[PDB]
DNA sequence: TTTTTTCT
DNA sequence: AGAAACAAA
């Protein structure tokens, strides 16, 4: 039911989604890799270009990640546009819809290049406003699945560069896609954005942290390394979830 | 079809 | 709103 799993969510916390997230989470580890090969800035704008077209994949997400952060390490980019235009179409993990993807990064340049150190820094405090002006600049619906996983991704890159915490807003949702439709229809009946919005707030722990957690705990990713109260707390959520 | 999107 | 976009199993 939907209280016991915000109960036990709740008692994993923030503090649980940060310690999956920073030490188990494999796309925070491809993130991590970049930073260290190009500037900041520039590493915050292809996280989000990247999150733009990480839809409709042809690899899993770690290997597609991952497959991003090697690409870039070292590389000289001017063009996000044109970087992409020489990426894309080579990839392994991203071989679908890519005159579609292409274009998304396009329509997105302009937004990318007001993200200086300073204005990240302001997107980071108020991700909310991120969320929204990603949107706009798209002409999209800021519930959709790549908008709210580029505020995502662009909270992890920020946590990195600028080595500071913030927790995502409470009301940026996990939104629908094919794989929490299905992991939801095993829970319950009602429709996954009210059902996990409703966990987050009763839990104190935002959507986006919990989608952290969920992942990682159903495809099997080892929680031995948490401490003992941690570890009990997510064993007892991969009893409810898988 | 199944593993999100544009266009308007 | 819903057809069409594109690769693989």
């Amino acid at each position: 039911g939907s209280h016991m799993i915000a109960r036990i969510i709740g008692e994993i916390g923030i503090e649980g989604a940060r310690f999956i997230e920073e030490n188990i989470d494999e796309q925070f580890k491809a993130l991590r890799y970049l930073s260290k090969g190009i500037d900041s800035e520039t590493f915050v704008k292809l996280v989000i270009a990247n999150s733009l077209v990480s839809y409709q994949l042809t690899g899993k997400g770690e290997q597609w990640w991952w497959e991003f952060a090697k690409y870039f390490y070292g590389r000289d980019v001017k063009s996000i546009y044109l970087a992409y235009k020489e990426f894309l179409p080579n990839s392994r993990f991203n071989r679908r819809l890519i005159p579609q993807k292409l274009s998304r990064i396009r329509r997105v340049e302009t937004f990318l290049s007001t993200l200086t150190e300073e204005r990240i820094e302001e997107y980071y405090g108020d991700m909310s406003s991120l969320w929204g002006s990603i949107a706009r600049a798209l002409g999209v619906d800021k519930e959709s699945k790549t908008v709210v996983f580029s505020v995502k991704m662009f909270g992890y890159a920020a946590r990195i560069v600028l080595s500071t915490f913030n927790p995502y807003p409470m009301e940026i949702p996990i939104p629908e896609d094919s794989r929490i439709v299905k992991l939801t229809k095993k829970l319950t009946n009602e429709k996954p954005r009210k059902f996990w919005m409703k966990i987050a707030r009763e839990s104190g722990v935002p959507p986006l942290h919990i989608d952290s957690i969920l992942w990682p705990l159903l495809g099997g990713a080892s929680i031995d390394s948490a401490p003992p109260e941690l570890r009990d707390k997510l064993a007892e959520l991969i009893k409810i979830i898988r």
